[PDB]
Parts: C-alpha cells; sequence; structure tokens
C-alpha cells in the first residue's frame, strides 16, 4: 500500500528536472541577446543535467519499483558509466564556472585577454574529455570490479545489479571528482568574497551620510549539503565493509541525484533570463 505513491514523487522529479533543463536550453538558444562566452558553462551544465535526467532516473526507477533489474546483463554497466560519467561532468562544470567567476572578478583588464570565443570550446571538450575517461575506460573493461566472494554472483547472475568495487576505484573517483572542485571553489569564492567586503567598506569612506552574503551562501550550501554525505561514505565503506547498510547507500545516492535539478533554480535568476522566460511563455 505504498509502492503506488512514491511512484508518483519520482515522476514529479523528473518532470521538474526535464522541465526545467528544456526550458533553460530553449532559452539560451533561441535568444540572441542571451548568448555569451561564459553562457556556454550554462548549456553544458543544462545539456548534463538533462542527460542525467532522462537516462539515469528512469532506469533506475525499476530497482525501487519491481526490484528486479529485468533488462540484459550488458545494460548495467553502460547504465552504470553514463551515471557516474554525468556527475562528473556537472561537478567539473560546476568548479569551471566558480574559476571563471573568480577571474571575472579577481582582474578585469586582464579578463578579455584570458577568456575569448575559442576557448570556451577548447575547455568544455577538455573537461568532458577528462570528465569521460574515468567513466567509460575503467567500467567497459572491467578494472572495477572485486575478488570479494561477494557479487561474484552479482556478475554472474542475470537478474542481479548492484555497485561493489575494489579499494582503487572508489577512492580514485571520489579524489578525482569531488575533493579537488571543493578545494578550488572554495579558495576562489573566499577570495572573491574578501575583494567584495573591501570595496563595501571601502564605499562608506566616501559616502558620509552585509546582505550580500546570501547569494554565496545560497551558491556554496545547497551543494555541499547535497553532495558531501555521499563521497564520504562511498569513501568509507570500502575501508572498512560492515559499517554501511545498502539501504543507508541507495538514499543518500538518490538525495544527491536531486541537486542536478535545483541548477537552473539558482543560477539563471537575472533580468535577461527572465524576460526571456516571459517571452517564451
Ligand atoms: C551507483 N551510483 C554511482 C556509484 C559511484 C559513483 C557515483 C558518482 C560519481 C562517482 O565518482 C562514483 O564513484 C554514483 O553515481
Amino acid at each position: 500500500v505504498w509502492v503506488v505513491g512514491m511512484g508518483i514523487v519520482m515522476s514529479l522529479i523528473v518532470l521538474a528536472i526535464v522541465f526545467g533543463n528544456v526550458l533553460v536550453i530553449t532559452a539560451i538558444a533561441k535568444f540572441e541577446r542571451l548568448q555569451t562566452v561564459t553562457n556556454y558553462f550554462i548549456t553544458s551544465l543544462a545539456c548534463a543535467d538533462l542527460v542525467m535526467g532522462l537516462a539515469v532516473v528512469p532506469f533506475g526507477a525499476a530497482h525501487i519499483l519491481t526490484k528486479t533489474w529485468t533488462f540484459g546483463n550488458f545494460w548495467c554497466e553502460f547504465w552504470t558509466s553514463i551515471d557516474v560519467l554525468c556527475v562528473t561532468a556537472s561537478i567539473e562544470t560546476l568548479c569551471v564556472i566558480a574559476v571563471d567567476r573568480y577571474f571575472a572578478i579577481t582582474s578585469p583588464f586582464k579578463y578579455q585577454s584570458l577568456l575569448t570565443k575559442n576557448k570556451a570550446r577548447v575547455i568544455i571538450l577538455m573537461v568532458w574529455i577528462v570528465s569521460g575517461l574515468t567513466s567509460f575506460l575503467p567500467i567497459q573493461m572491467h578494472w572495477y570490479r572485486a575478488t570479494h566472494q561477494e557479487a561474484i554472483n552479482c556478475y554472474a547472475e542475470e537478474t542481479c545489479c548492484d555497485f561493489f568495487t575494489n579499494q582503487a576505484y572508489a577512492i580514485a573517483s571520489s579524489i578525482v571528482s569531488f575533493y579537488v572542485p571543493l578545494v578550488i571553489m572554495v579558495f576562489v569564492y573566499s577570495r572573491v568574497f574578501q575583494e567584495a567586503k573591501r570595496q563595501l567598506q571601502k564605499i562608506d569612506k566616501s559616502e558620509g551620510r552585509h546582505k550580500a552574503l546570501k547569494t554565496l551562501g545560497i551558491i556554496m550550501g545547497t551543494f555541499t549539503l547535497c553532495w558531501l554525505p555521499f563521497f564520504i561514505v562511498n569513501i568509507v565503506h570500502v575501508i572498512q565493509d560492515n559499517l554501511i547498510r545498502k539501504e543507508v547507500y541507495i538514499l543518500l545516492n538518490w538525495i544527491g541525484y536531486v541537486n542536478s535539478g535545483f541548477n537552473p533554480l539558482i543560477y539563471c535568476r537575472s533580468p535577461d533570463f527572465r524576460i526571456a522566460f516571459q517571452e517564451l511563455l
């Protein structure tokens, strides 16, 4: 008397993700005044989130609802690889946007020389290649498998599918995809906030007669809350196997997926975006 209800929530999640990503992509694509060298990163992030919502979630619903991966054996590895690829691509695009903002604020005169139209394509291709190198290559030819007695049946059985790995790939992927972007973003945003506070203090010297922290807080806190616990538990369960059950792992992995749907609600609030959105509908 509970299976039917959760399907509604999952369908709403899918619909929200798809609608948001499609709306953002259409808005930036159709209207000329919105395209910008900085705005292409938003397009890449929206494309990655749309791919995640279209592929990962609808297929992942089978495990939750039917409790039986009735699909073929070859499909599960592809599904896992595309999921990890989408996650790492989204995280790296977020880090790239943060670095772009740091460069913009820190040096205005040198900003034009550093970044041009052709640079965006090169950097996005490089980041997508480095994101996909760690997803498809180590998974397709079975570098990630474990010699432990458990999951030998899982690879052997046709009806079973769950994520078990050896003690190299989990830690390598966690280091590549989570800790470095967090360090980079924390450093650049701390410097940006310090510069903004310095300017705000300087204004009051010439105006002889902080509410700007909210934007930084909303940018940092939602991402940290969404993604921090998952990689901590991912690191911890591998080193010692009996600490973490499967249900907690699945719940954290699922709550980590909702983050991609909230990026349009946080990263496109400019008046030009709102005007385009109003004009579309
Ligand atoms: C089964 N779900 C996967 C499992 C491991 C993993 C994920 C995402 C990014 C990574 O770097 C990972 O190593 C998860 O989405």
